[PDB]
């Protein structure tokens, strides 16, 4: 059985609260400024509210897991990236969020609810079970850390609160990063690649090397995310000319060699292309360049043929780029190999 974090038994505490008809209040991560800021740091005055008090009909998922994500006024972009990737694959987010339908709110049987949730994380070679109450920071009845576009959706917010419990307090998460978060989420191993320290845009042969590895990781069920390094503070969330955002990271949802049919060779001058599909976790795609759905390249290829090639999308959140452009515009790739042994036990 999965090891309880800090001697907290979810189902025991839950069934207690139900028998007593009270909503769980966590003693080890209380609804107070100590769960928020470092000792003696002055932070914003906050109001901890329960989801009912934020928006009626509260849900873990409104429809499905991958609605837009926002970090908020004081949340961390890297955590949004990490949640986006985690949301990619049912097998993974369903590991961090156990028995999701047992946890989800139910309008019928309302006395199911007990203000309590539990998640799994991978720390020091084992799955720990982190228990929390569902009270969250609020300012103008609005979540100020991570949340989704749908104001009655909470999975991202609660996963965050739990992750912050593991770090000690919210403000600690400013030190984290997408790579380590994916390891804590999947049990795997992370590897970063710095594109501007590797000069992949200016090589091709190593770029092919890198690409083949990514084909390998993704085909094996690993996770990849691509980010643009915001170096200065003035860089944070600056839009590039091609539309991508400095300081954001984009979840790779497909990596693929595509073969183009004869007759396209006239325009493209190649038979095979190294392609990536990414998701913008923050909403509708932004990419302007080749293979944006508004690009000459996209328009030169019939829907019939894109379908045959597999250059499709689930929604306007996704977008295709050639791996040459990926190396031209991104600064880093996180490459988190999944380890299957760690999931099955």
């Amino acid at each position: 059985c999965v090891k309880p974090y800090e001697d907290q038994n979810y189902s025991a505490l839950r069934r207690d609260c139900r028998r007593r008809k009270v909503l769980f209040e966590d003693p080890l991560f209380p609804a107070t400024d100590d769960s928020l800021y470092y000792k003696g740091t002055p932070g914003p005055a906050v109001r901890w509210k329960r989801p009912k008090g934020i928006c009626e009909d509260p849900r873990l998922f409104v429809d499905g897991i991958s609605h837009d994500l926002h970090q908020g006024q004081v949340g961390n972009c890297w955590f949004v990236a990490a949640c986006s990737s985690l949301a990619s694959r049912e097998s993974l987010w369903q590991k961090v969020i156990p028995d999701w339908k047992e946890q989800e709110w139910d309008p019928e049987k309302p006395n199911a609810y007990a203000g309590i949730f539990h998640f799994h994380f991978w720390r020091f070679g084992e799955w720990v079970d982190v228990v929390i109450d569902d009270r969250l920071p609020t300012v103008n009845n609005q979540l100020i850390y991570c949340h989704s576009n749908s104001r009655n959706e909470f999975w991202c917010a609660l996963v965050e609160k739990a992750y912050a419990k593991l770090a000690g307090c919210y403000q600690a998460l400013d030190g984290g990063n997408t790579a380590d978060a994916l390891v804590d989420f999947t049990g795997g191993v992370s590897e970063p690649i710095d594109l501007t320290e590797g000069d992949f845009a200016n090589d091709e042969t190593k770029r092919n090397q890198l690409f083949e590895r990514m084909l390998k990781v993704h085909s094996r069920g690993g996770l990849i995310s691509a980010s643009i390094k915001a170096v200065t503070a003035a860089d944070m969330e600056a839009r590039l000319a091609c539309g991508l955002v400095k300081g954001h990271a984009y979840a790779v949802t497909d990596v693929r060699k595509v073969r183009l049919g004869h007759g396209l060779l006239a325009f493209f001058k190649s038979e095979k292309l190294d392609m990536i599909r990414l998701r913008n976790p923050w909403g509708e795609r932004e990419w302007n360049g080749p293979w944006s759905d508004t690009s000459e390249e996209w328009q030169k290829v019939s829907k019939s043929e894109r379908e045959k090639m597999g250059v499709t999308v689930q929604d306007d959140g996704e977008f295709w780029m050639t791996f040459e452009d990926v190396c031209r515009y991104f600064t880093d790739i996180i490459k988190c190999r999944v380890i299957l042994e760690n999931l099955y036990f």
